[PDB]
């Protein structure tokens, strides 16, 4: 029962590996610790392989199995649709993976015959054969980190041809049964706002708030064969089309119970038997078996009004308490529980009475103050990761601007406006790049983007309180300039000063550019405006910007 099997052959790059942060003429502005930033590369993917390779036991009792069944109850009430080709398709990254077979994802998105037909007789083949294994690539991903270095954490995935197949018999599963089945404890249906909202009123829901957050040890490798066939039952209790239910129970069957892995360069690297990291149902599957051990897990402890937070495989529990000693006492058996069931955290969970203090989703509650003077609760997190991302974007164009998406999910806090924004917008100006529309994540799905639409989505989002914010926690403060001292990031006045710059400058601009330099840097002038309402704000349409998540799920939603 070992996650997986290695033949020996090494994970091999498809293309050059930079180690070193690169350097240009933007970067000293911005942080001075070069040496201190780093990106994972294939060189460590023989360390990843040992730390995923392990034996899985499991136990399942009947609070596992009187949770199974609350939650197919609720998955029969779901209807999920069958995508067609062209859909589908439509939901495939510009720049996603091109397949083995003749064709990319420009060709896909445009519908090309050969794209089209290939699709089919890969859909044909999945309706007819529900046996043979799905090849599989994998591969070591570059992520940017600071020195304290982790090894590179691996991606598996299949041909283009089959993600299109995913899409078209589980996008609308995926999309909704969450939702349904965990209800309100499903966090990707929240903003960065409601989901601080849904964390704040259920805090509040305790007469003695206790909560804590569960880090399992790689998810993905606790992840079993079990795990995954249980997850099609619970698919298989939607009303589905006759061919939906024979291509997911194919899906299931052929690639995401296991598979051959193979490098780039075409060499068998061995096999996997727990969950594939890049595929449509990772995020879904994470989070449906995470929510179902936890669930479990609970009443095996015997925790006491214990409501749950699920983001794939990060974990939130907030419940009543029972005194400090009981609390850490039932947390030990909630792990216990949890190890049982596969799910063995890496580090200790421990309880906390202080909101703020947990950390979920690399996340965490915080309080500031607006315009008013009122607290405003909001959330936040260590900068640390996003700004040595922000250093490496500054000098290399990447497929995915994680600054962009960091000012959008964290624009009310401290750094991301002080700091992100200043920066990139200077740099946008100098470029004269300000319409350029960009790529970002938001829960896994790339989204284009546009920085002059920054304002409004930011106002959707997050409210005009997002800037005028101020006054933040000691306890954000401290870490925020913390982080700055370590990675050698100028201090306030230095950006405020900066702000007010590129904020004169954007003004000049006119139009949506005057907007930006208004609202988002209001903070720099001594003499801030009133910032009222934007007009074309609720013209776009944030829909499925938060409702799903599609980690590794090759999903794209054009804006
Ligand atoms: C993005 C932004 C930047 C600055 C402001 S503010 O008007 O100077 N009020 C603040 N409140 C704090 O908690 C702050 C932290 C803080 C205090 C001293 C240092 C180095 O950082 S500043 C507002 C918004």
């Amino acid at each position: 029962h070992h996650s997986y099997t290695w033949t020996g052959a090494l994970i091999t790059p498809c293309a050059a590996e930079e180690s070193k942060l690169p350097i240009n003429a933007l970067s000293n502005s911005l942080l001075r610790h070069h040496n201190m930033v780093y990106a994972t590369t294939s060189r460590s993917a023989g360390l990843r392989q040992k730390k995923v390779t392990f034996d899985r036991l499991q136990v399942l009792d009947d609070h596992y199995r009187d949770v199974l069944k609350e939650m197919k109850a609720k998955a029969s009430t779901v209807k999920a649709k069958l995508l067609s080709v062209e859909e589908a398709c439509k939901l495939t990254p510009p720049h996603s993976a091109k397949s083995k077979f003749g064709y990319g994802a420009k060709d896909v998105r445009n519908l090309s015959s050969k794209a089209v037909n290939h699709i089919h007789s890969v859909w044909k083949d999945l309706l007819e054969d529900t046996v043979t294994p799905i090849d599989t690539t994998i591969m070591a991903k570059n992520e940017v980190f600071c020195v304290q270095r982790k090894p590179a954490r691996l991606i598996v995935f299949p041909d283009l041809g089959v993600r299109v197949c995913e899409k078209m018999a589980l996008y609308d599963v995926v999309s909704t049964l969450p939702q349904v089945v965990m209800g309100s404890s499903y966090g990707f249906q929240y903003s960065p706002g409601q989901r601080v909202e849904f964390l704040v009123n259920t805090w509040k829901s305790k007469k003695n708030p206790m909560g804590f957050s569960y880090d399992t040890r790689c998810f993905d490798s606790t992840v079993t064969e079990n795990d995954i066939r249980v997850e099609e039952s619970i698919y298989q209790c939607c009303d589905l089309a006759p061919e939906a239910r024979q291509a997911i129970k194919s899906l299931t069957e052929r690639l995401y119970i296991g598979g051959p892995l193979t490098n780039s360069k075409g060499q068998n690297c061995g096999y996997r038997r727990c969950r594939a990291s890049g595929v449509l149902t990772t995020s879904c599957g994470n989070t449906l078996t995470c929510y179902l051990k936890a669930s479990a897990a609970c009443r095996a402890a015997k925790l006491q009004d214990c409501t749950m937070l699920v983001n794939g495989d990060d974990l939130v529990v907030i419940c009543e308490s029972a005194g400090v000693q009981e609390d850490a006492a039932s947390l030990r058996a909630f792990t216990e529980a949890m190890t049982r069931y596969s799910a063995p955290p890496g580090d200790p969970p421990q309880p906390e009475y202080d909101l703020e203090l947990i950390t979920s989703c690399s996340s965490n509650v915080s309080v500031a103050h607006d315009a008013s003077g009122k607290r405003v609760y909001y959330l936040t997190r260590d900068p640390t990761t996003p700004l040595a991302r922000a250093a490496w974007e500054t000098a290399r164009h990447t497929p995915v601007n994680s600054w962009l998406g960091n000012i959008i999910m964290y624009a009310p806090t401290l750094w991301a406006r002080m700091i992100l924004m200043t920066h990139f917008f200077s740099i946008l100006l100098a470029q004269e790049q300000l319409e350029k529309a960009l790529d970002c994540q938001i829960y896994g799905a790339c989204y284009s983007i546009e920085p002059l639409d920054l304002p409004q989505i930011i106002e959707r989002l997050h409210g005009l309180s997002a800037f005028s914010l101020h006054s933040y926690s000691p306890g954000e403060i401290n870490r925020v300039a913390s982080c700055l001292r370590k990675l050698g990031v100028p201090p306030l006045r230095v950006w405020r000063h900066r702000a007010r710059s590129v904020r004169a400058r954007l003004l000049s601009q006119g139009g949506r550019a005057a907007t930006c330099g208004k609202y988002l840097f209001n903070w720099a002038v001594k003499t801030k405006l009133k910032l009222t309402p934007i007009p074309a704000a609720s013209q776009l349409d944030l829909s499925g910007w938060f409702v799903a998540g599609y980690s590794g799920g090759d999903i794209y939603h054009s804006l």
